[PDB]
DNA sequence: CCGACTCGCATCAGC
DNA sequence: GCTGATGCGA
DNA sequence: GTCGG
């Protein structure tokens, strides 16, 4: 649907969603509004009111009356309210910083410290993740067209496998699914010689190749399985430099590694669709395993998995390409 | 009426 | 010092 | 805030 449709509506009830998970701290009211938000701008006709919206699965009485409100007068009294104040719009601002969550940003604010220019006269109130998120705040809201993505690709590819060439690299997230632009890198690391029931410096080797070739520029957490940073291309020639990104790094015990891949491949829309259809045929599917339910409900140990389709099989299902998985 | 809506890592709270 | 809870982002 | 047991 053209944006144009119901944009308002969705704008109004994203902008609500945040308030709700940044300043109220209900994370729930916050999904809430999102799902509603969601439903609505996949709705192919521009609605007329509160009742016809309420027939979409997520959408109840309280937004039924709010839609009334912002179709009569073009916008919301309460919102109209919440964007004025000080303390909140601060409060909802400042977790648009990387580390800063809803408490961290009620903490600040109720100490003076409000925006950005705050953040950086007070850094010895940051901790390390929060200092790397002010550090990159403009270059961590842009987003990452396709070409930069397949040359992060090559650079990780190609310095994971001069590290070991048994290493099995995967970039996922939407990129996997021919996306023309991503908002962060996924990459899915395995080894043979790593599985469930089995060295705990996999990771660290992979990591530490990608700094020596100055790929990977900051760390904001590191341990044995999860890898989170920050990373950049290398400049052409005299060229302007090129935006700092976002990449994760997970290391996958290799008997869990293909139903990672498909996790993190998504979409979330697709990944549920394809869960609830996984249920129906007696099987449970989530991040590390497809699990066979008794008669009663009691999951047996989880089936042998070596590829993506081998999961699409047992649900007796066929293969859907990546980029044939939006939903 | 009222409960539902996973985990790795960094850092805090408390012993 | 360690264990468990919490914040955060995914 | 919405859904549903
Ligand atoms: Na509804
Ligand atoms: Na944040």
């Amino acid at each position: 649907p053209q944006e144009t449709l119901n944009g308002g509506i969705t704008d109004m009830l994203t902008e609500l969603a945040n308030f709700e998970k940044n300043v109220s701290q209900a994370i729930h009211k916050y999904n809430a509004y999102r799902k509603a938000a969601s439903v609505i701008a996949k709705y192919p006709h521009k609605i007329k009111s509160g009742a016809e919206a309420k027939k979409l699965p997520g959408v109840g009485t309280k937004i039924a009356e709010k839609i009334d409100e912002f179709l009569a007068t073009g916008k919301l009294r309460k919102l109209e309210k919440i964007r004025q104040d000080d303390t909140s719009s601060s409060i909802n601002f400042l977790t648009r910083v990387s580390g800063i969550g809803p408490s961290a940003a009620r903490k600040f604010v109720d100490e003076g410290i409000k925006t950005l220019e705050d953040l950086r006269k007070n850094e010895d109130k940051l901790n390390h993740h929060q200092r790397i998120g002010l550090k990159y705040f403009g270059d961590f809201e842009k987003r990452i067209p396709r070409e930069e993505m397949l040359q992060m690709q090559d650079i990780v590819l190609n310095e994971v496998k001069k590290v070991d060439s048994e290493y099995i690299a995967t970039v996922c997230g939407s990129f996997r699914r021919g996306a023309e632009s991503s908002g962060d890198m996924d990459v899915l690391l395995t080894h043979p010689s790593f599985t469930s029931e089995s060295q705990p410096k996999l990771l660290h080797q992979v990591v530490e190749q990608l700094q020596k070739v100055h790929f990977i520029t900051d760390t904001l957490s590191k341990g044995e399985t999860k890898f989170m940073g920050v990373c950049q291309l290398p400049s052409k020639n005299d060229e302007k430099e090129y935006p700092h990104r976002r990449i994760d790094i997970r290391l996958i015990p290799k008997d869990q590694y293909y139903c990672g891949v498909l996790y993190f491949t998504g979409s979330d829309i697709f990944n549920k669709n394809m869960r609830a259809h996984a249920l129906e045929k007696g099987f449970t599917i989530n991040e590390y395993t497809i699990r066979p339910l008794g008669v009663t409900g009691v999951a047996g140990e989880p089936l042998p998995v070596d590829s993506e389709k081998d999961i699409f099989d047992y649900i007796q299902w066929k293969y859907r390409e990546p980029k044939d998985r939006s939903e």
